[PDB]
DNA sequence: TTTT
DNA sequence: TTTT
DNA sequence: TTTTTTTTTT
DNA sequence: TTTT
DNA sequence: TTTT
DNA sequence: TTTTTTTTTT
């Protein structure tokens, strides 16, 4: 029984990079991801998703990305009156030339 | 430029909720248990519940063959919306559902 | 009570390969070189050479759009073969291939 | 650019455990998943994937699977005159009850 | 070389 | 406000 | 630039 | 609250 | 015996 | 027990 995720999109701001009290780095970002079809009307849209990144993930995603970069994550869809649901990533790539 | 996939393993919450649309479309939303591998301070393990929407026979066949309990396996895509006092969503929207009870 | 799922993204490492079976359908072998994250002892990023079969309009659409280099996604399942001097194969075959470049 | 794969499947031997002239456990099972649907003359085929473990995820899966356990497995087709291709598992997941 |  |  | 479909309420 |  |  | 198809050579 498992749950993983494979997102290539793009950064729609500079992450969001706070520390918890403790110390420990976490990082919010929302990526861009295109379909690959036209709806009706003959336009392509993008489905925005929230991730949450951790520590030295973290603190990297927010040195090398910017808004527009294009980044590759996988991880999990984890989920937490406030109904959140987000992707919670383990590994995140760089892939701007 | 772009991509995404998800795969997932879980236990449906509930009986699926299987729908019409005014076109004639049968559409079916599904909310999975997925419990995590490690554990949390207490001990115990935790789910995260996936909303999942299904189309067409997909929608009608996890309607027939599975209930609440059901354990599912799902590949798709997440895909999000904003409704109306406006709302943001989150859900996989599945391609395919394996029926593994 | 079994499940079998893949995702990859990756460039082919040749045009792909388009037959058509005597029954009439297209069907067509890729290989993906997928880059790892980590490195070697020399610090060079290696390679998985995966072979995928696809099969109907997604081989004949991912011979006519993409050729040697395109970057490739693809999700599907593993499935294994024997012929014959008896040969054991491990492939992934395609569901769906998102075009990348 | 990744690479991921989950399997659920059932064991068609007792895990392969031996050990790395450093020292390193490792484990090689085989995981026959059966398919979904029926070939033409009406009977359901298994995949056979073999999957290598390492290290402690190698020893517990020896000590905790025999021929016939089901067991999930996530991880990676690794691929290494000799060709062979396989399933690098991470995490092995023990569902016998 | 293939499992319930 | 959820499953085994 | 394409797959099967890319379509509803909550 | 949405990116090339 | 392979891709950027 | 079902999805679109569950079908070839290497």
């Amino acid at each position: 029984m498992f749950n993983q995720v494979m997102l290539v999109g793009r950064l729609t701001k500079d992450p969001d990079l706070r520390y918890t009290s403790a110390g420990a780095a976490v990082a919010h970002v929302t990526l861009a991801v295109n379909r690959s079809f036209k709806n009706a009307s003959g336009e392509i849209e993008a489905d925005y998703v929230n991730c949450t990144l951790w520590r030295k993930t973290a603190e990297n995603t927010a040195l090398y990305c910017q808004k527009g970069s294009l980044v590759g994550v996988s991880g999990r869809i984890q989920t937490r009156n406030v109904y959140v649901t987000e992707v919670l990533a383990d590994t995140v790539r760089f892939m701007d030339p």
